[PDB]
């Protein structure tokens, strides 16, 4: 089928329920994130401290993956470390590109991204979320 296994039932579920719309009040990093071939764009609000997220806001623009990919997002941010975040987004990386595994931990729902991997023309709208946070982290910590 492909396409039912691509807008599964838990791709649908996570891209109508995106939780924390909106801006932070004084954020320690903002990275916005643009896709020139769909158009799809990811603004993320980020506060962290001694490497631990704090907080989190993001506004999205994007396609069903990139909406569903946002929502896991913003489910399992908030508590995670700079490590485990870029951990994610590697295995996100390699899932899409590199016939890898899907990522585990607190990012275990990336698995029904999977069929994702064959479908290239979504590959950027499902990493903005990714891309956009780990700018975040690298903003907060080149203020150093």
């Amino acid at each position: 089928s492909m396409i039912d296994d691509i807008y599964n039932k838990r791709i649908l579920e996570f891209a109508g329920n995106m939780e924390r719309i909106g801006q932070l009040a004084e954020p320690d990093a903002v990275a916005t994130v643009h896709s020139k071939l769909c158009g799809s764009t990811v603004t993320v609000y980020l506060k962290m401290r001694d490497g631990v997220v704090t907080d989190f806001a993001h506004e999205v623009k994007a396609c069903a993956l990139g909406q569903a990919s946002s929502s896991v997002m913003a489910r399992n941010v908030i508590g995670a470390t700079a490590d485990e975040l870029r951990a994610a987004r590697d295995a996100m990386y390699r899932m899409l590109k590199e016939n890898g595994p899907a990522p585990e931990g607190r990012f275990a729902d990336m698995k029904y991204f999977e069929p994702v991997r064959d479908y290239k023309a979504r590959h950027a709208s499902t990493l903005l979320t990714f891309d956009a946070v780990a700018d975040c982290i690298r903003q907060i910590e080149e203020k150093a």
